[PDB]
């Protein structure tokens, strides 16, 4: 499937060059299988291109975890931006959360201080 | 624990010049890391990081952390144009220390998109 090449092209390519990012692999990916691998490409995809430049340098840190279950978290400690990640993006991140009967949070922190999203499956249902 | 990867992140963001795009990458234990191999992962990062100069076109400079069987710590800069960079005291530094860990270094440079490749590797033991 080539998960791990295919999360880090989807970060080189959608991630608005004013940003910067960091991405970290934790666990067998490879235990990933081949339709959810593209759920999870998908996933890295639509979070990553709708996170928006803010007026502070900022940074949008991913964690793709395959432990019990598969769970990609990203975290931007960009401030401000209350429309950002709220359109078809997660409309996407939604639908695909339940194709693949798993889960999906965004959560922003006071005064809008940080945003993380999550989105989680299962490996096998 | 020894921050290994916060650490990291602080490091590119920190040391990099602020015309660069940075992109930060880890996979494997990263717990395992020593906490002197772990100093010298953070040092060597920030003289890497610090040696990066702006290119006449925008440029980004990837850092990927690998820990398999060592710790391998790979800087990639697809910017052109700007032979000497690199080169210096800075690289005697980053030679130096992998000397001192039992380790390895190469730099590599080519034509096209992954103009040079900046390669440090130490032992886990
Ligand atoms: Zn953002
Ligand atoms: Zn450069």
């Amino acid at each position: 499937t080539r998960l791990r090449q295919r999360i880090d092209a989807a970060v080189a390519q959608f991630a608005d060059s004013g940003l910067r990012t960091s991405v970290q692999f934790v666990g067998p990916l490879s235990v990933v299988d081949s339709a959810l691998a593209d759920q999870a490409e998908a996933v890295v995809r639509e979070a990553v291109s709708n996170a928006v430049r803010h007026a502070a340098a900022s940074t949008l840190t991913v964690r793709v975890k395959v432990d019990d279950d598969l769970c990609i978290e990203v975290t931007d400690n960009g401030r401000g931006m209350p429309d950002e990640f709220t359109g078809s993006g997660l409309t996407n991140l939604r639908q695909r959360a339940e194709q693949a009967g798993g889960e999906f949070t965004l959560a922003s922190m006071p005064g809008a201080s940080g945003t993380v999203l999550r989105w989680s499956a299962p490996l096998s249902q």
